[PDB]
């Protein structure tokens, strides 16, 4: 039986858990939490950590555990797995990166089509959308939204995208609020996670719907896909059944358990996902470098420099 530190989704954990067990007979024990707390805490236990596995919302989070000498190594096989074109990889092949979950634009297409959308994420920052762009400054995807702008044009770029937004934006406090207010046609369009709207699709159905996804592709920050994964401790005296897991979790059976429980886009090509989500390669996502505490920090400074 193995004891997994989980950052990820309950929903998402409790069913690749279950399939694990259910497959191979090996108990799994979650301690389920916020991934850098869980970070810290394998940091703080060191040697004696009961962890055998960490499973995480954020691969970002496996970097300091990575420098700080934390993880072991996992089957080059099984990296290769989900190892498509866009895909993070441990350098030292001591985490593997599972799926993803995606920026996107939702929108009310019984007000606008995709004649309407912009090239660019930082285009709707502009007076063509003044009262008309739903943005979430609190969220954590937003933030990353902000860190992955920065890096890729500037810091410049993104504290004008973001007083673009203070000036022409509607500020929701949730993304299920901003979705919602697209739907009741308070606002045509909003800066939302794919997922929201997939499991609203799912659950109410597409006909029953008046939000559309707009997906800016072409390697735009707008594209930026935020990947979940997985890691084997170091420290744990169990590494045949956590590497068992790690392996199960990138394989067909694992990925297809993952997609069932979460709109997260799978990272093996050969898994489809139930809540009719695109291909992981066609989101054409940028390749944007982890996001550490520092980046997070000076990202933290432009929002409210920003106002
Ligand atoms: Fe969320």
């Amino acid at each position: 039986d193995i004891t997994v530190y989980n950052g990820q989704h309950k929903e998402a954990a409790t069913a690749v858990a279950k399939a694990f067990e259910q497959e191979t007979g090996i108990k799994v024990t979650l301690n389920s939490g916020k991934s850098e707390q869980l970070a810290g805490q394998l940091k703080e236990e060191g040697d004696k950590t009961p962890a055998d596995v960490f499973y995480t919302e954020l691969t970002a989070t496996f970097a300091d555990l990575s420098e700080a000498g934390l993880l072991a190594p996992i089957s080059e096989q099984t990296i290769q797995q989900t190892a498509q074109k866009g895909v993070p990889l441990a350098p030292k092949k001591d985490w593997i990166a599972l799926s993803g979950r995606s920026r996107v634009v939702v929108y009310d297409h019984t007000k606008l089509s995709e004649k309407d959308m912009e090239k660019s994420v930082l285009d709707y920052a502009t007076p063509k959308w003044k009262g008309k762009i739903g943005y979430v400054s609190t969220s954590g995807a937003f933030l990353e939204q902000v860190v992955a702008l920065s890096k890729m044009k500037g810091d410049k770029v993104a504290l004008n995208w973001l007083k673009g937004l203070k000036e022409n934006g509607k500020l929701y406090a949730k993304n299920s609020v901003a979705l919602q207010a697209v739907e009741n046609g308070e606002v045509p369009a909003a800066l939302i996670n794919n997922y929201y709207w997939y499991n609203l699709a799912k659950e109410k159905g597409v006909e029953n719907l008046k939000s559309r996804l707009y997906f800016v592709r072409h390697q735009d920050p707008g594209a930026l896909v935020s990947y979940s994964g997985a890691a084997v401790l170091k420290a744990s005296k169990n590494q045949a059944e956590a590497q068992k897991f790690v392996d199960f979790l990138a394989s067909k059976k694992g990925q297809e358990a993952l997609v069932a429980a979460r709109a997260e886009y799978p990272l093996r090509a050969d898994v489809v996902s139930p809540f009719n989500l695109e291909p992981y390669e066609k989101l054409e996502a940028p390749v944007v470098s982890a996001t550490t505490a520092q980046d997070k920090e000076h990202a933290i400074k432009l929002i409210e420099e920003a106002g």
